[PDB]
């Protein structure tokens, strides 16, 4: 996350590390939600590589230990059918893992709470992104987690010809475009958590960033829209 700062430990407690199996040492490479003690929703191009998956929840620290992690292997991989890599911009740029084991919910593991089906937010609504991702467009990952308050743009503003044409698609979330605050390599997976109703909901997957840079004024960060996916997810936990 590129303009944030530190989140306290428990506060967002369904937020996932997505990591891969690197020679016989373990790197963050995405983010995630657990939606239930089982299953992770993260992008498709986190898990287009075939490489071997861990999960990590009740982490904050990356390179300490918090004394509150729990680690567990991904059993399934289930990517959306119409997912294309040499096209991000088609969307449907999300998937599910289940773990090999259940994970237990204490104070620092619990569930992300997902929008119902067919919800937009208003314009300009409080929104945060989270995760462990590069903190300067080029620069390195951060080892603490790392929160942004990212405002939406939404589906007619950010497909105008000022902020980011047909390149978006009304499957998809935009926030930020300050050109200070963003999400970032890293971050892919992850969630943006709105407010709405009293409640902080998984709105938004991040699914991707301008070429140009991570932080960009009029480049939001573009999120996979959860709310187009609630039947899909579904149909996906009620088989494995
Ligand atoms: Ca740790």
């Amino acid at each position: 996350v590129v303009g944030g700062t530190e989140a306290q430990r428990n506060s967002w407690p369904s937020q996932i590390s997505l990591q891969y199996r690197s020679g016989s040492s373990w790197a963050h490479t995405c983010g995630g939600t657990l939606i239930r003690q089982n299953w992770v929703m993260t992008a498709a191009h986190c898990v287009d590589r075939e490489l071997t998956f861990r999960v990590v929840v009740g982490e904050h620290n990356l390179n300490q230990n918090n004394g509150t992690e729990q680690y567990v292997g991904v059993q399934k991989i289930v990517v959306h059918p119409y997912w294309n890599t040499d096209d991000v911009a088609a969307g449907y740029d999300i998937a599910l893992l289940r773990l090999a084991q259940s994970v237990t919910l204490n104070s620092y593991v619990q569930l992300g709470v997902l929008p119902r089906a067919g919800t937009i937010l208003a314009n300009n609504s409080p929104c945060y992104i989270t995760g462990w991702g590069l903190t300067r467009t080029n620069g390195q990952l951060a080892q603490t987690l790392q929160q942004a308050y990212l405002p939406t743009v939404d589906y007619a503003i950010c497909s105008s010809s000022s902020y980011w044409g047909s390149t978006v698609k009304n499957s998809m979330v935009c926030a930020g475009g300050d050109g200070v605050r963003s999400g970032c390599q890293g971050d892919s997976g992850g969630p943006l958590h709105c407010l709405v109703n009293g409640q902080y909901a998984v709105h938004g997957v991040t699914s991707f960033v301008s070429r140009l840079g991570c932080n960009v004024t009029r480049k939001p960060t573009v999120f996979t829209r959860v709310s187009a996916y609630i039947s899909w997810i579904n149909n996906v936990i009620a088989s494995n």
